[PDB]
């Protein structure tokens, strides 16, 4: 099946296109190509600074009648400097305006860490620490719930929440809507077994980000591990007559996850979608899981003292 049922009653495509680092001068064509070759889910965020350009592509394909709005699943995320209850609606509306949509299918709290509001996405003190917000994440959640009730978003969820933070939301006094999704980093070097089983057991769908290990991440070091170059993964790919990237995308799909590989290269966008016609064996799956080393693409030193920094905990 190409879609997974969310706890709001809607279906979410298990494959989507990522847009972090997609240059604004390339992402419009990337999204147009993606829609042309079958993608129906686009993962966006205000902090990526390219939502206007993503929106141009979506709007053209809607106008061209290549796809209907109801067939698309568009996701965006509330940035950390907008956790204050009074800023949440405006942040959502700005994203809607840029994407040229009247609703989002899913809106996520991007990180559990709230930052001081202002123009800067990472407000710093003179010593380089991020300046936190005092807004409780439960209050941010209530503001997210209001977006559902105002028709701006069909579903709400969370991203980069650890199991205790997920539990906090689930245990919120007067909780109105459960998170539909927790979007987290997940790949063979960070397999996330504990957090995934917890979320799934509560009916929360997990989306795997950086499934290829984010080789274009700005802080990549020549000596870091590399999923796409791991000979063990290449061997599994060769056995199945697929590319290493295709194996890396199929892997989370078979764990009942949604997966959102990013590309701006038309050939790779198409390649990455050709993952519905083969199956990894249980042995393949267990072998890939065995490569876990708790290695993360996404974690910032500037946030490690924030009270809600998610990655101190085991999971
Ligand atoms: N919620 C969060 O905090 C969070 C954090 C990180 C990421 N995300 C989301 O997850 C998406 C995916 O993660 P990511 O962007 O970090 O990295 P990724 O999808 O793991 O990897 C993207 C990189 O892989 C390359 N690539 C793509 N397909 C390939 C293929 N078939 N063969 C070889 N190379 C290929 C891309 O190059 P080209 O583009 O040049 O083709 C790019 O350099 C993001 O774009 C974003 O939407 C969310
Ligand atoms: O956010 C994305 O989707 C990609 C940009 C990015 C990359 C790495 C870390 C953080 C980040 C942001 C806020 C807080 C933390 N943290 O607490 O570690 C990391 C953000």
């Amino acid at each position: 099946a190409s879609r997974i049922l969310l706890n709001n009653g809607a279906k979410m495509p298990i494959l989507g296109l990522g847009t972090w680092k997609s240059p604004p001068g390339q992402v419009t064509e990337a999204v147009k190509v993606a829609i042309d070759v079958g993608y129906r889910h686009i993962d966006c965020a205000h902090v990526y600074q390219n939502e206007n350009e993503v929106g141009v592509a979506i709007q053209e394909k809607l106008r061209e009648q290549v796809v209907k709005r109801e067939e698309l699943f568009i996701v965006s995320k509330l940035w950390c400097t907008y956790h204050e209850k009074g800023l949440v609606k405006g942040a959502c509306q700005k994203t809607l305006s840029d994407l040229k949509l009247d609703y989002l299918d899913l809106y996520l709290i991007h990180w559990p860490t709230g930052f001081k509001p202002g123009k800067e996405f990472f407000p710093l003190d003179e010593s380089g620490n991020v300046v936190p917000s005092d807004t409780n994440i439960l209050d941010t959640w209530a503001a997210m719930e209001e977006l559902v009730d105002e028709g701006l978003v069909k579903a709400i969820g969370i991203s980069n929440f650890n199991h205790l933070q997920v539990e906090m939301i689930l245990n919120k006094p007067g909780l109105k809507y459960k998170p539909a999704v927790n979007q987290i980093e997940c790949h063979p070097y960070l397999t996330q077994e504990k957090l995934i089983q917890y979320c799934q057991s509560k009916g929360i769908v997990v989306t795997a980000y950086s499934p290829l290990g984010s080789p274009d991440r700005p802080w990549a070091k020549p000596e870091d591990p590399s999923l796409l170059e791991d000979p063990r993964i290449k061997a599994i790919a060769a056995k199945h007559n697929k590319t290493t990237a295709q194996v890396l995308i199929r892997f989370p799909m078979q764990r009942n996850l949604v997966v959102i590989p990013k590309s701006v290269t038309p050939e790779r966008i198409a390649e990455n979608f050709k993952v519905f016609d083969f199956e990894l064996s249980s042995q393949d799956m267990t072998t890939l899981l065995s490569y876990n080393r708790n290695w993360r693409v996404c974690a910032l030193l500037s946030c490690t003292s924030h009270k809600d920094y998610p990655f101190h905990e085991e999971f």
